């Protein structure tokens, strides 16, 4: 379990940087966990050189997913981590059982053979529906008429739902419309607020403070690396999975009374990873000369991923009802932790340190 989590950990920072390079000016967001996991599948069918490269990319033993997969989906109640990763091939291609035995074994998921050959526009609907069913109906039409063709061969789709009430919800009566500073730009945002205790990590060394806003029973938590004063460029350079792990896990990050200002925000992203992965070192799995002989005797033609998040006075897409609210403002110093400028933020399964979501917020720009 502690070997895979590092893999993701790295794959994450990398995937991030890449995505960044293109959009040095966008809000980056994705589920590193929902991608390695989904890419693991094909991988568990990628032999020879197609693998040697995939391994390099995802940073690669195999039970690390079964072990984490249940951990999360099994109960680890108090947060819902519904995900949908599958492999759709044409009715024509041939599946070599061992693969089925294994996918079913670790990934409680079976590759579905579909008819792309003469029911492209239909197969699609079928897919976009499975997604819809597996995500609690929050992810609509994942694939577009342009994403499914008769030329299509292997489509790996990977989405993921996610609900979690914060541990200690904010009071809406306190959310005021403040300005999210971007020295020349600035726009407004419903800025949540509360005074409480959170593990914080300060350090003038790299000029940035870190806070851990824990979800229920602190199973999963959100971490916000906020640069003392996009202003993020320097902090993202120093960014490593090493430094992140030494930090969040650091015995130097401790509970502190804090006046918290957290922009009630929201991000959703869809990513056609083909170009991205090709560029990161995964190339051969897309040529017709793919060594996917692990499952058949064909190449990935697409990979559509799609995650989202919506921080609010409850955490994320939460079924709420905070019936009884009874705060006791009582009396008498504070670490003002105002999150009113570009920041980094990720969500983790603290137990296992697996980063599930990761992102950068810096643009309310509509």
């Amino acid at each position: 379990m502690e070997q895979v989590s590092a893999s993701i950990g790295n794959f994450t920072v990398d995937l991030f940087n890449k995505l960044n390079e293109t959009n040095r000016d966008k809000n980056i967001f994705f589920s590193p966990w929902s991608i390695s996991s989904a890419l693991a599948l094909t991988y568990l069918a990628a032999k020879g050189s197609t693998a040697r490269e995939m391994a390099e990319v995802l940073h690669f033993i195999h039970s690390g997913f079964k072990e984490l997969l249940t951990a999360f989906n099994k109960p680890r109640n108090n947060y819902s981590l519904r995900s949908a990763n599958r492999i759709y091939v044409e009715k024509t291609y041939a599946l070599l059982p061992t693969y089925l035995q294994l996918s079913k074994k670790y990934y409680k998921a079976e590759p579905q053979k579909v008819n792309f050959k003469t029911a492209p526009e239909q197969s699609r609907k079928e897919i976009n529906t499975w997604v819809e069913k597996q995500t609690e109906s929050k992810i609509k039409n994942l694939l577009s008429s342009d994403d499914v063709k008769a030329t299509t061969r292997l489509i790996l789709v990977n989405a993921i739902y996610f609900k979690a009430e914060w541990e200690v919800k904010f009071q809406a009566e306190k959310t005021s419309i403040q300005p999210f500073r971007l020295k020349n730009k600035s726009k407004p945002v419903k800025m949540m607020y509360m005074r409480d205790t959170f593990p914080v990590l300060i350090m003038e060394k790299m000029n940035f403070k870190m806070i851990e806003l824990p979800y229920v029973k602190r199973e999963l938590s959100m971490f916000i690396l906020l640069p003392d004063d996009t202003g993020l460029e320097q902090l993202e350079r120093e960014l490593t999975y090493e430094r992140l792990s030494e930090w969040a896990d650091s015995k130097m990050m401790t509970e502190t009374l804090v006046d918290l200002h957290l922009p009630k925000f929201s991000l959703e992203d869809r990513i056609d990873l083909r170009d991205t992965l090709r560029n990161m070192g995964m190339t051969t799995a897309f040529t017709t000369n793919a060594d996917f002989r692990g499952m058949t005797d064909l190449a990935i033609s697409k990979v559509i991923h799609q995650s989202f998040v919506a921080v609010d006075e409850k955490g994320t897409e939460a079924a709420a009802a905070t019936a009884v609210i009874i705060s006791f403002t009582t009396s008498v110093h504070v670490l003002k932790f105002k999150v009113d400028h570009p920041f980094h933020f990720f969500i983790r399964h603290n137990k296992s340190k697996t980063i599930l979501f990761f992102g950068r917020f810096c643009c309310p720009v509509e």
